[PDB]
DNA sequence: GCCCTGTCGCTGAGAAGCGTTTGCGT
DNA sequence: GCCCTGTCGCTGAGAAGCGTTTGCGT
């Protein structure tokens, strides 16, 4: 299988650190092909906090954005889909509008 | 990868015994585990002979429908879609009416 | 030029087959 | 009953991240 396995972080667990990393410009991530993670949104591997999909149906990484992609695309902060015990990523609620999923 | 690789069979490579080995009823079909091949329309593995889509683009076993399944679900033969070269599989015509298929 | 500082292309990827499985009531 | 002899449920499955990558011309 390529898919990731989905894991989902329980609210109580999200750190300071964690959120003072979430990126607040684009152009300033710090990439890291073995530690970064994968925005779903601008496909950039990079090592700034991004969001936690927590339905359980979710798989692999489509639940994980940045902190621009989401404010700018959704109207989201990562701070707040962190905090929420019952976020569901754009792909869930079937609203994502990267490249790949808007073409269907 | 669970996907089994996808190959095309040229035409010109069927054989009589293969076509004298279409499923002419569902009920008559033998089942084998290991030999067998499964149909997209009815997920039944049997060694009896089922269609192979041309199609480049198409991938797994999707492209391979049992003789009543595809008579009776799509109103084609086994025996003229083995013989058409340029034959895709109703999942790549997006036209498969499967349970599954047909839920979206 | 303007303010809100932003994004897509490409490769290879995209289950399969078991059990609980065989038409409709027009 | 009829003719054309038929089908769905469930489990686990469903990419990810590289390069060619950063708003619109309203
Ligand atoms: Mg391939
Ligand atoms: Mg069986
Ligand atoms: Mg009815
Ligand atoms: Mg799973
Ligand atoms: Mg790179
Ligand atoms: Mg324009
Ligand atoms: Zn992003
Ligand atoms: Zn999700
Ligand atoms: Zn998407
Ligand atoms: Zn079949
Ligand atoms: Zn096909
Ligand atoms: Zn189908």
């Amino acid at each position: 299988s390529m898919t990731l396995p989905h894991i989902i972080r329980p609210v109580e667990e999200v750190t300071e650190e964690e959120i003072r990393n979430i990126c607040s410009n684009s152009r300033e991530k710090i990439y890291n092909r073995s530690l970064g993670s994968t925005c779903h949104q601008c496909r950039q591997k990079t090592t700034d906090t991004k969001t936690n999909c927590r339905n359980p149906d979710c798989w692999g990484i489509r639940g994980q954005f940045c902190g621009p992609c989401l404010r700018n695309r959704y109207g989201e902060e990562v701070k707040d889909a962190l905090l929420d015990p019952n976020w569901h990523c754009p792909p869930c609620r079937g609203i994502c509008n990267c490249s790949f999923c808007r073409q269907r």
